[PDB]
């Protein structure tokens, strides 16, 4: 296969280096480049074992087997004695600078996955663009660069839910001996909404600059893909222009789904306008039962919201149905309420939102219950969480001949190639995969690093870990409990379980047998573990050091062997033995 | 190697089963010791991949080879119907309980290791006792059941950790929008006392109810081993007896040291009389630089209090220096104050401990600092914390042979066997081992396992996770980086390493640059991890998943491949990519 990586790294690396480490005018070229500010990819044949064949191969591209060779855009350009010619002349820099298009990569979007492959793949000398619109919510809310997780998801949603949670030490600072009156302790959202957007702002700033001093050109503008190469541009005095790129990257994410029902876009707000939202929510219906409903209707019922979730059929599809049983009992025991088997039918408004005031409006939600009976309640607040999808018809000339599926997310090979072979799709809309942030930045930097600096690594899909941030934290990795059974039979399938107590839940007087864990094992496979389960706090931190562990393919032998860390709660996985055949109680 | 297991599990075990999983004769004994309520330990040969040649060989034990045989303390007592003969015949009682000795098991010492032992081998049908007593310190602070841990130990600690997070947790809760007057806020000591006490008793009594319901014999007295089978025993009341049993369990565990310096032992304090001191600490002196020491000095800090820390020559000696450092460092930002190359030389009393208003009392400490300048200062509280040490004088008679090392532990093989065969040490007493609580608990339940149901596990005490819980947290897992260096070489070791913040430490306006991690790799061995270290919060929930991949031999390119989750500290291990030879800022 050396002749098949040489033959793809040569096509499609913008600037590159075949070296050897201990070479001296290999040394002397990288000098020169560095002096002359050019950014390149290298590669070290004597650091790798097919180093010998790759120097024959590349007789084929060169006629020459030594180091260095110099490639720019699929051509040879020189050896040491070449390079330095053109360095001596003044030619170097127009050398290096030929193309047949405007830039090397245009990413279209500017959220978790653009801008990793944008900064990565201008490390390697790839002129780079990176194009970021954001189109305003029906009431007019928009943000700056950084896309869904920076602006609108994983960053404010933590951020809130850590204020939810300062709301509970808050509580338990009294049993341990802090003197407080907490009857005159109140939130005020706004405070919280301007500490928040303060460290948004930052990061819109940050991204910014650091694609400056990454030498990417930031485009803040709409961008279309009308032929492969050709992407048209919208800027925000609505001039519209051309620009051609080499290899484009389709990132342009998703945006929150509304229910097609009277009242919804004119009233209703979604995750897009909560996080900057500049007046209290008051009393709340949230509408869905996604991760994203359930962490937002928590983290407003520990701000002391009066919260309602509706909820059309069953909590969190597609996770452990026991799991999302669990964090849904818990929320309920601490004041969320359920509307459950319910949808919704109209939204009419009672109040219009005081913009002098920063005060909630008024809202009539009427729906109906599965068993006939009607649903009519006031809420200051009505928040859809009913999914997200792709907009790709926003992005994406049709007689460019990229296939979506569907539900209008892009078909890609293993390596996030679309049916159009210079074009790429990684993030949200690459069917089939992890909607997560790491999982886009993962695919954007590893095709960068494939497209521009010869890498062969593929991003790895599977048992990718979770982590829902509702009131109690809701951490996995691998199959559910079911998909497990459904893969391998319940016969072939083992359970490990045991509930425990954070330690800081003893003096605090929470609760006991709530917090749980569970690991998923299939019993002719050594008792590999094919999914970690773990309720309780700080479950994001207790999971992952477990995804590289299950990732080498642990078997609970491995887990048994292990000796945990005391106090912990994470140390549980290390001593657990009840089996849900057994059926003896996993409460301590 | 069957032949030499069986011979070991046959004179060892105290009643073990032995059976096949589909034997209906298996399932009548099974069922008759059930009801008969005889515990035992079981081995299923139809599970083991030597169970045929388990089979020819227990002949030379029973002379038959079907299942079940039943043997009861080194004799084979008889087959299905010779067992149903004992037990229609009111025989089978007196059978399963003759015995050379009062007890298969005594148990000499009742905190992590020895508790662990003593309930794990009752399961298996061994007659246990388990012998407690602590000598109160010269202040007079005594304790219940559970020994250090419990008591004195990672319990209290953590939860007067925790009092000291919650402190900081106050101050970020404004930032996050909480409107609260800090200016009115106290802290009270007694208050956490009681509630960390009353926890404390909770598991006094918790330890006393499960010896009675796994049928140990539990003695509230000093046990003294006077020969390899004879135990001598003092009650409350001073009556003096002996019992005997066929194996030994030493697991007496270390109390605090004290300087031989004048007013030391009649002023100062430590650990063991800290965690229920009835009155508040107030303005406090720490001498030593143990986790320890601090641990305690850190969140008394928190607490609000006066604390400085009298430090000879280093921190956390044996510990990776570097983070040593950094933990110093965090701790002398936020207020603790350190006495940097300094000991002490005296204590001087200047005012007895109130014993009514609850007020500590005050001490004159004279000392010197290396540069001959004198230290004199007042404080309210002294603590010590110089160390641990084992008292087996308290507990072994010099006659028995049990052989101690120079620091009087007692020196053990790889399964915890003493000098003395039929008699084991387990947790801080067992020589070069790990003093930790979770070792202790692995190394009595694996080795009760061995001794009553024929396992063969030895418990692995390389590459232990820690964490020491200071201000910021420090967790470890493997060796420190200039251990590494030392063992292979420099030219062997890549360092990768980042600092990274906590997105809580954000809006809480925290220190940017100051939580750090880092894995110390062997170059020559795949990029193999050697060591793992995380200074953050939560750093023991980080640790403790990723020492089961360290476990299980993991590579930098194992690491690489695991997507993170985010927002999580953890993650930050996932995308490690600066090192230390090249010289780039970890910086982010
Ligand atoms: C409320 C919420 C909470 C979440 N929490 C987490 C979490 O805790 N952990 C986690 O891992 N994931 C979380 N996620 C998911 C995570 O946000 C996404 O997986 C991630 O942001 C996807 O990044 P992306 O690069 O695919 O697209 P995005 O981040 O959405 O970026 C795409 C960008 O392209 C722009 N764009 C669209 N069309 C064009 C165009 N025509 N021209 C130019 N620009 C365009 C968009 O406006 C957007 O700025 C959360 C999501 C939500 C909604
Ligand atoms: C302040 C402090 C904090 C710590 N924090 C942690 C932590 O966070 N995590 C962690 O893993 N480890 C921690 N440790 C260490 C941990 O406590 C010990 O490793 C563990 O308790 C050792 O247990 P053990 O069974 O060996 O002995 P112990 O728990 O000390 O129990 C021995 C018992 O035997 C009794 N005894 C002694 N002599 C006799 C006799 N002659 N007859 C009858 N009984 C006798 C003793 O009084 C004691 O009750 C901490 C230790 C201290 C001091
Ligand atoms: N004339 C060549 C010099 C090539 C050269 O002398 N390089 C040596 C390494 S120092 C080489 O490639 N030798 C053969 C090999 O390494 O296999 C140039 O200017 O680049
Ligand atoms: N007489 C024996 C019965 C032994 C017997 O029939 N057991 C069968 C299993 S059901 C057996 O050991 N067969 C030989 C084997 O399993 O290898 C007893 O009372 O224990
Ligand atoms: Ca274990
Ligand atoms: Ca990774």
């Amino acid at each position: 296969g050396t002749s098949q990586w040489l033959r793809k790294t040569v096509d499609s690396a913008a600037v590159i280096l075949f070296s050897k480490t201990t070479c001296p005018y290999c040394k002397k070229v990288k000098d020169v480049l560095a002096e002359a500010k050019i950014k390149h990819a290298t590669i070290e044949l004597d650091q790798l074992s097919n180093g010998s064949a790759i120097q024959k191969c590349l007789a084929s591209f060169s006629k020459i087997e030594t180091v260095p060779q110099m490639f720019v855009r699929g051509k040879f350009i020189g050896d040491s004695q070449t390079v330095l010619k053109y360095y001596s002349n003044d030619e170097l820099a127009g050398i290096v600078n030929e193309s047949k298009y405007d830039y090397d990569l245009i990413v279209i979007g500017g959220g978790s996955g653009g801008l990793a492959a944008g900064k990565e793949a201008a490390k390697y000398g790839a002129k780079t663009a990176v194009l970021d619109y954001v189109e305003p919510t029906p009431i007019g809310t928009t943000w700056g660069l950084g896309g869904t997780c920076v602006n609108v998801g994983c960053i404010p949603k933590k951020l809130m839910h850590q204020a939810g949670l300062l709301s509970h030490a808050l509580e338990d600072a009294e049993h341990f001996g802090w003197s407080l009156d907490r009857s005159k302790i109140s939130h005020n959202w706004s405070t919280m909404v301007e500490g928040v957007q303060s460290h948004i702002g930052s990061l819109n700033w940050g991204y910014k600059v650091a694609l400056r001093d990454n030498q990417v050109t930031y485009l803040n503008a709409k961008g279309r893909l009308i032929s492969p190469h050709e992407v048209q541009i919208t800027d925000k005095n609505q001039k519209v222009s051309t620009i051609t790129g080499n290899k484009i990257i389709l990132a342009t994410g998703e945006r929150p789904k509304y229910p097609e029902i009277p009242g919804a876009v004119e009233y209703g707000i979604t995750s897009d306008d909560l996080f900057s939202l500049p007046y209290f929510p008051g009393k709340t219906l949230v509408i869905g039962a996604s991760y994203v409903a359930l962490e937002c209707a928590g983290f407003l019922a520990s701000l002391g919201g009066d919260v309602t979730v509706m909820v059309r059929s069953i909590l969190l599809r597609g996770f452990d149905q026991q799991m999302a049983e669990k964090v849904g009992d818990y929320m309920e025991n601490h004041g969320v309420k359920f509307a459950k088997l319910c949808v919704p039918d109209e939204i009419k408004q009672l109040k219009v939102v005081d913009t002098e005031n920063n005060k909630p409006g008024l809202l009539l939600v009427k729906g109906h219950y599965t068993d006939g009976k009607k649903f009519e309640e006031e809420f200051e607040t009505v928040i859809f969480a009913v999914g997200r999808e792709p907009q790709l018809s926003k992005v994406l000339c049709e007689t460019v001949g990229v296939k979506l599926d569907k539900n209008g997310r892009v078909v890609c090979t293993d390596d996030e190639q679309t049916t159009v072979s210079n074009v790429y799709a990684i993030g949200d809309i690459n069917a089939g995969k992890p909607q997560l942030t790491p999982v886009a930045i993962q695919a954007g930097r590893y095709l960068a690093r494939r497209l521009f600096a010869g890498a062969t690594e593929l991003t790895d899909y599977s048992n990718v870990a979770t982590t829902v941030f509702t009131p109690l934290e809701y951490g996995a990795c691998g199959l559910s409990e079911e998909d497990a059974i459904e893969k391998y039979g319940d016969k072939d399938i083992e359970v490990y379980h045991s509930n425990f107590k954070p330690l800081e839940w003893t003096v605090a007087h929470r609760e006991d047998n709530v917090c749980y864990m569970k690991l998923v094992c299939r019993k002719s496979d050594n008792m590999r573990v094919l999914g970690l389960h773990v309720l309780g706090p700080n479950a994001g931190e207790i999971t992952q050091g477990y995804a590289v562990a299950i990732k080498m393919g642990a078997t609970k032998a491995d887990f048994d062997r292990t000796i945990g860390i005391h106090p912990t709660c994470s140390e549980t996985f290390t001593t657990l033995h009840v089996t849900k055949k057994s059926g003896v109680s996993p409460i301590v």
